[PDB]
């Protein structure tokens, strides 16, 4: 199990992880003050962890 980021919103999160998951990159929301977003596809850790910043200024896609 891996921790990636945290989303102000869970939808934001579910959407992302769902998105990531759509990318075949399995994330998930961890019950916390903030929608902590964990990575399941640890193979994607770096990715996901990376994706975020890309996912932030450029979500929706992968590149």
């Amino acid at each position: 199990m891996l921790m990636i980021t945290s989303f102000a919103n869970p939808r934001v999160a579910q959407a992302f992880v769902d998105y990531m998951a759509t990318q075949g990159v399995i994330l998930t929301i961890q019950q916390h003050n903030q929608s902590d977003v964990w990575l399941a596809d640890e193979s994607q850790a770096e990715r996901v962890r990376a994706e975020l910043a890309r996912f932030l200024e450029n979500p929706a896609d992968l590149d």
